[PDB]
């Protein structure tokens, strides 16, 4: 499929970029954006994929309202890409066990065994970047 | 007051950022981004646009964005909660202006539909190397 020239694309894309920052809309209306550093790479599936604390404050944001935006800003490559998608919760064990690396232990000191620990998952609708002026797309 | 300060903070913190990723809220709940060049040193930041831009469309319907700022060698990310409007007063552009900004509006000032969105801040988040990257709040 060209869908795997898009994911690699993609992929090579926010490779070397290590936090982006993803953006929630909440019930009055207002966007929150945090940084947020993804777990593995992109591959076959379209999906991003983000530890959290399952009751972090961007947990209900985005409960509430599951389309999102992840940005990544890459001054040093003088690269910019807006990544539209819905996002959910999930305490995916399999998953979880995948995608945990030791240095998470800073912020999980219990690792997997933080009762409150929990994936956020991003599958990408679409994706704008700027390598100037109108975007380039990818649609997935 | 404080608020003064807060204010003071928040030039601290963005002065030496030259581009923001520019968050809207579309018709159908999805969010985009958009790399802005922040124009100008109150609790408001400024950006040049084309007044018949999908972005205008997207704020005249639903005003709140979130601009954010990130630095990696600055060790600091910003989110900046605030709500647009659409502004086509020719001395505030004039007052603005750069010569940066031919890029993107290669006739300045003189090009037919260029005008300017106006964030009013509401909420200011930071993560920097003074709060050991926890997350730290202004409110306006
Ligand atoms: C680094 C850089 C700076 C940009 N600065 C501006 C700008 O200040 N104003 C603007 O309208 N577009 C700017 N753009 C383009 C926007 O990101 C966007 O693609 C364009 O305004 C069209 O958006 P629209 O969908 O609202 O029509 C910039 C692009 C790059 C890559
Ligand atoms: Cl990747």
């Amino acid at each position: 499929t060209d869908r795997t020239q898009e994911i690699q694309k993609l992929h090579e894309l926010i490779k070397n970029i290590d936090y982006g920052m993803f953006t929630t809309v909440d019930d009055d209306g207002s966007l929150h954006s945090y940084p947020m550093s993804k777990s593995g790479d992109i591959n076959s599936e379209a999906t991003l994929w983000f530890f959290t604390y399952a009751g972090s404050h961007k947990v209900t944001e985005i409960e509430h309202h599951e389309q999102v935006n992840v940005s990544f800003s890459s001054p040093e490559q003088q690269r910019y890409v807006s990544i539209s998608g819905t996002s959910q919760l999930v305490k995916d064990r399999n998953k979880m066990r995948e995608l945990w690396k030791p240095e998470l232990q800073t912020w999980f000191p219990k690792g997997l065994d933080e009762p409150d620990i929990a994936l956020l998952k991003v599958n990408i609708n679409q994706v704008n970047y700027w390598d100037s002026f109108k975007p380039q797309t990818i649609s997935f």
